[PDB]
């Protein structure tokens, strides 16, 4: 059943609170031991939002290896991401150590340090050329290259340095910056258009390990920019365009990643962002 005509009758109806109970019903419940270990307290923003034991990344050392952190693995889609939640002052060399171990070339954020008054995530980038970062716990270096500063987002070019291989790595920040602080954005043509952007990088390629996405907790505005790539995706691939069942998509989402799509609204917004997107697509 179509997603055009699907909404359509969510709207007709209005009932999509009443879609989005029944997908928090259905959903995957499996356990989550790590993160609930006492000397982990303080590696969790939040203490309702956790990875699973069976999906979670882990961070390459004998001594500690948790983060909160998942793999989302689509079979079908041919498609890989790391959902992150925003980093806290303790944390900060973790996220730069999951970066590196993971391979990744990409990293996306869809927060601001402050909203509504007060702390999303830490200030984990260099702001200037000559004030490097240095992340002593996990001896790692950083270093802001370039700025592309633009209306919606901004775009940063930046140096890993491995300081234990003296090896160096060239990360893309991609930094979207107008999502509104209550709500969801009015128009999803700014977020597509991002996306096709982080596409653009070659930062969502095979050619390289998955890219990296956060915004404070790590599964509501990060759910809907893997929802919508992947549904993309599978639409350009089938021979039916049609057949995209976006519940189904979330839901098999949903089995690594504990509570992606957080409102009711969003998942709606996540529906105007795959039928907006198809337009292209073509
Ligand atoms: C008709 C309706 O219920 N609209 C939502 C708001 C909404 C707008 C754009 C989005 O992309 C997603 C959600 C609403 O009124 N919710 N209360």
């Amino acid at each position: 059943m179509e997603m055009e005509k699907e909404f359509e009758q969510i709207d007709k109806s209005g009932s999509w609170a009443a879609i989005y109970q029944d997908i928090r019903h259905e959903a995957s419940d499996f356990p989550s031991r790590v993160a609930k270990l006492p000397k982990n307290k303080n590696r969790n923003r939040y203490r309702d939002v956790s990875p699973f034991d069976h999906s979670r990344i882990k961070l390459h050392q004998e001594d500690n290896d948790y983060i909160n952190a998942s793999l989302i693995k689509m079979e079908e889609a041919q498609r890989s991401y790391i959902l992150t939640q925003g980093p806290l002052p303790n944390t900060v060399g973790h996220f730069w150590e999951m970066v590196w171990e993971q391979k990744s070339r990409g990293v996306v954020m869809l927060n601001r340090v402050m909203e509504k008054g007060s702390l999303k995530c830490a200030q984990y980038w260099p702001q200037k050329e000559e004030k490097e970062m240095i992340f002593e716990d996990t001896n790692l270096k950083l270093t802001l290259i370039s700025e592309d500063i633009k209306s919606y987002y901004t775009v940063r070019q930046l140096e890993l340095e491995n300081l234990t291989t003296q090896e160096t790595r060239e990360i893309l920040h991609f930094h979207y910056t107008t999502w509104p602080d209550f709500g969801v954005p009015e128009s999803p043509a700014s977020f597509l258009n991002f996306l096709f952007k982080v596409r653009e990088s070659g930062s969502l390629s095979p050619e390289h390990g998955p890219v990296v996405v956060h915004c404070s907790a790590g599964i509501g505005r990060s759910g809907t920019f893997c929802l919508a790539d992947t549904c993309l995706l599978l639409m350009d691939k089938r021979k039916d365009p049609s057949s995209v069942d976006i519940k189904k998509v979330l839901l098999e989402m949903r089995k690594f990643r504990m509570g992606l799509i957080q409102t009711a609204d969003q998942l709606r917004f996540s529906y105007l962002a795959v039928i907006e997107g198809a337009k292209f697509i073509m």
